[PDB]
């Protein structure tokens, strides 16, 4: 069926964001519906999200999402 | 200077409105600025406003607005 694995096996810079924004409307990830059956979001990464987001070396490793929707 | 004066001396049909909306957003008389000096509104009629919005026989009178907005 429906099967997610994931194995991380470790045996073994100036970044500078300036925002100024007098309004802002931010969205990330967003699913919208009147009718549906199923919804599902899966999230194994970074949905980093904002009026200044900022997202640095945040997905380094083994991520498994295994989705069996509908039938 | 400004003057107003409005004299009303009286010396001596149907109406069907339906609506049906799911969302709606109605503004009547708005007004809007970000650097004025004056934001004077006058109001001597009527502003019916509203998502099934229905005037009937409403300004039926000596109506005097004035303004001097302004030097």
């Amino acid at each position: 069926g429906v099967v997610a694995a994931a194995e991380k096996t470790k045996q073994g810079g100036v970044l500078y964001v300036g925002s100024k924004t007098k309004e802002g409307v931010v969205h990330g990830v967003a699913t919208v519906a009147e009718k549906t059956k199923e919804q599902v979001t899966n999230v194994g990464g970074a949905v980093v999200t904002g009026v200044t987001a900022v997202a640095q070396k945040t997905v380094e490793g083994a991520g498994s999402i295994a989705a069996a929707t509908g039938f």
